[PDB]
């Protein structure tokens, strides 16, 4: 009952940020089916408050923040797919530089309060134009040196390639190419039966260690993963 998340092989806990590009040269025309990729695209994330977060960003000459993780659509699955169809254009040249700018911003200094250090990933869509800005901006050096993820789909590894007519064709290899990347949790057993009376604790045993993902650069840090104790640890408690 998953795509990108639990036991096909990489974690729940993820925050995203999508990074649209909404410069001239991708037409007015064509950015409404982008609009139809994120909104089928997000129906298909596991989008929880303890699971998958998301964060979009639209930019084109300046950066534009639709929402960042402590808004309410970054928990909400229903609310977020409606907000991406709400979305305005702006023409104007193409700043994708301060776009991975803001991107690096709301991952690593605007997460919730729970949960800083989560598998960051950004997952940008640009068109003919800044084919190596996902490359060259030092945004994008920082990012994935800090155990964050970039993920581009460039339309007309992590580099995906598509058209405008097969868009959502694209989602089910990304989620797939994604899930190498990323790390997975620790196994945890089931839970023990409750205790009598005085409190009631419930326990559980790590059955195997969280797997890390593959590291993005060379040299760098590779997100790990949480152990149990890190899922909410071996023991829970409870009164009577
Ligand atoms: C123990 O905790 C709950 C049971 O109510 C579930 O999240 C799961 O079955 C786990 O093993």
């Amino acid at each position: 009952d998953s795509a990108i998340g639990a036991a096909e092989g990489c974690t729940n806990q993820l925050d995203i940020c999508f990074l649209i590009d909404s410069s001239g040269s991708i037409g007015i025309q064509n950015f409404r089916l982008v609009k139809q990729f994120l909104h089928t695209f997000l129906m298909v994330l596991p989008i929880g408050p303890e699971e998958v977060n998301n964060a979009v960003v639209t930019y084109s000459t300046d950066v534009h923040l639709q929402w960042d993780l402590q808004s309410p659509n970054a928990v909400d699955k229903q609310l977020a797919a409606h907000a991406v169809l709400e979305m305005p254009y702006k023409k104007g040249s193409t700043n994708t530089a301060d776009g991975l700018k803001a991107c690096k911003q709301i991952l690593f200094t605007g997460s919730r309060p729970g949960r800083e250090h989560v598998p960051k990933l950004v997952i940008g869509m640009t068109d003919g134009e800044s084919d190596s800005d996902f490359r060259t901006v030092r945004a994008a050096k920082e990012i994935r040196e800090l155990g964050g993820i970039v993920t581009v789909l460039a339309v007309g590894p992590l580099y995906l390639r598509a058209d405008w007519g097969q868009l959502a064709t694209a989602i089910k290899p990304m989620l797939k190419e994604v899930c190498k990347t990323l790390p997975q949790d620790a196994i945890c057993s089931d839970w023990s039966a409750w205790s009598p009376c005085g409190s009631q604790i419930r326990t559980r045993t790590e059955v195997s260690a969280p797997q890390p993902g593959t590291p993005t650069c060379p040299d760098c840090p590779a997100p790990m993963g949480r152990t149990c104790v890190e899922q909410g640890g071996l023991e829970e408690i409870r009164e009577c």
